[PDB]
Parts: C-alpha cells; sequence; structure tokens
C-alpha cells in the first residue's frame, strides 16, 4: 500500500502535498 511519486500516507498531505490514493485508517496517499 505504498504511495506514488514519492508521496506518503497520512490523514493529511505533507508540506504542500496533493491528496491522492488510499491508505489505512483514513490515511490516503498524498502525492507531493
Amino acid at each position: 500500500k505504498k504511495c506514488w511519486n514519492g508521496g506518503r500516507c497520512r490523514k493529511k498531505c505533507k508540506e504542500n502535498e496533493k491528496p491522492i490514493g488510499y491508505c489505512r485508517n483514513g490515511k490516503k496517499c498524498c502525492v507531493n
């Protein structure tokens, strides 16, 4: 369930990161 374009998984999107994909307990893949 790894993210894309080097993004990460969080209920929020890292500094200036766009919400994408899906992840556990609500957390999604925010692709930077």
